[PDB]
């Protein structure tokens, strides 16, 4: 019974892009796009299991190539319209389309044509077999064409899905607010009727905002922090592929040369960015996947800290006198690293370097997607898609979304083979796990875009005020199914 029941909850990632679905990649978008929009199928936020959501039942598979999806019955957007299956056909060929510039066309290379049969079904047709098909359907949430056509930029702001919760407001540094669709008949109906989202990405804030009751659940628990919470609290730490990436524009001498861009790997202490920023909370990367993943095998290529091996490689690059600046995202704990990576660096005999910290929205907008930058360091986290290896992958190294347009690697033959080793392990799956290997191998060695650390991710509760809240093992929070006591 959604009334006179709210939840408050404290989010750490300030909204640094909109919510349109076709493009909103920022954390806190994401988690927000969870309970506003529903995918034909959805993956569990916690479990990561698909679940029935706009399809009213198991999606028919005629043949390898031909699936046929039909709409829950009474389905409703939060403006009162029905869902209708041109708005499944419009979500899907918005996201297709390369003209309208979406960020997750390179979760579904696989499907060649979306049709709506009648009012109610509505069939896809397959470039090739894809067995991860409905697992895939959460990325594409299903928008109202009458809405977006009216203007994207609006919808951007406001948006309108079939989810349990409505959006509300959302306004920077401050909160996001959702109140209970009460038209909702999927499987997850809000149980409270007002849901406010503080948006606080001041670690200190954070914790006091839990500490003090003024939010129920707190997302990214400051490690320094978790045992006083542990009083009061529930605080429970999942393993997690989330992870600090070191980024280059390749395209920009002369981080064009791999050498380089390796030799600054190499010059990075990671035991000491653990120990002080981490307390112990994450591990140096040895391969593109975290250890515990189940498809993880250790990379070719290791970085354990070297410094002579740094200055070696640099001195055959030709590096004599090397000035750059770092750009890094303003997350509390981003800030943290910058100065210890900065010092590293600074204690190499040809490279000094100076730091920038800008806002994650503004980092990729007025610099990043422009190429108006050398080397970057930020969060990124796309498990919150889905878990598998070719979804990971695809993110940061399918397409042009960052090869192309943003790390700007895409004109070396090593990306062209690369993409050929992501084609053959979708379209040869039987080859899959030689395929990612050998793209990772590569990966691993060009160091374009390859992380730094990956980090456990502690999140705090309070038992007593909530009913089945759990952490996830990915950015944001869940109150699927979550109740008030
Ligand atoms: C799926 C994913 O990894 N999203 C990440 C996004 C994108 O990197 C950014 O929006 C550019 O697309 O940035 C964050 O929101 C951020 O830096 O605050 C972290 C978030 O984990």
């Amino acid at each position: 019974s959604p009334s006179g029941s709210t939840i408050e909850a404290g989010i750490a990632y300030p909204i640094s892009t909109g919510f349109d679905p076709l493009t909103s990649s920022g954390a806190s978008s994401m988690a927000a796009n969870l309970h506003i929009f529903e995918g034909l199928v959805d993956l569990h936020p916690v479990t990561r299991q698909p679940y029935l959501a706009l399809a009213a039942k198991e999606p028919e598979q005629k043949d390898d190539l031909t699936y046929y999806i039909s709409l829950r019955e009474g389905a409703m957007f939060h403006d009162g319209s029905p869902v209708t299956t041109e708005d499944v056909v419009y979500s899907f060929e918005r996201v297709l389309d390369p003209a309208k510039a979406s960020l997750f066309a390179q979760f579904i290379p696989f499907i060649a044509s979306v049709t709506a049969l009648d009012d109610n079904v509505v069939e896809f047709k397959l470039k090739y077999p894809f067995a991860l098909f409905k697992e895939r359907l959460t990325i594409i949430k299903i928008v109202p064409k009458h809405i977006v056509e009216a203007g994207q930029s609006a919808f951007d702001a406001k948006p309108i899905g079939s989810g349990p919760y409505k959006f509300v407001s959302a306004t920077k540094d401050d909160r996001i607010v959702f109140e209970a669709n009460t038209v909702y008949n999927g499987h997850y109906p809000a149980k409270v009727e007002k849901m406010t989202w503080f948006l606080l990405s001041d670690d200190a804030a954070r914790v006091t905002a839990q500490e003090s009751g003024r939010v129920q659940a707190i997302e990214s628990v400051p490690y320094l922090d978790a045992e006083r919470l542990k009083r009061k609290n529930n605080v429970e730490s999942v393993q997690s592929f989330g992870l600090l990436f070191l980024m280059f524009n390749c395209e920009k001498a002369p981080f064009d040369n791999p050498k380089v861009r390796q030799a600054l790997h190499y010059a990075l202490d990671k035991q000491k960015l653990i120990d002080i920023v981490f307390l112990g909370n994450a591990k140096a990367a040895t391969s593109y996947l975290q250890d515990t993943h189940p498809d993880y095998v250790k990379a070719s290529s290791q970085y354990d800290y070297d410094k002579a091996k740094a200055e070696k490689l640099l001195a055959e690059a030709g590096i004599t006198n090397l000035t750059f600046q770092l750009l890094a995202t303003d997350h509390a704990w981003v800030k943290e690293c910058a100065p210890l990576i900065l010092e590293s660096w600074n204690a190499l005999s040809v490279v000094k370097v100076t730091l920038q910290h800008l806002q994650s929205g503004a980092l990729y907008s007025a610099h990043v997607d422009k190429g108006a930058y050398e080397v970057v360091i930020a969060p990124g986290d796309p498990s919150v898609f889905g878990n598998d290896l070719d979804l990971l992958l695809s993110w940061w190294y399918r397409g042009d979304v960052w090869p192309k347009r943003r790390f700007r690697w895409a004109n070396t033959a090593e990306y062209h083979e690369v993409q050929k080793l992501l084609d053959e392990a979708i379209k040869n799956p039987a080859g899959s796990k030689v395929a990612w290997q050998k793209a990772i191998n590569i990966i691993a060695e060009q160091v374009p875009l390859y992380p730094i650390i990956h980090r456990k991710l502690p999140t705090a509760w309070n038992t007593k005020k909530l009913t089945d809240f759990q952490p996830l093992p990915t950015t944001g929070l869940s109150f699927l199914g979550v109740g008030r006591t």
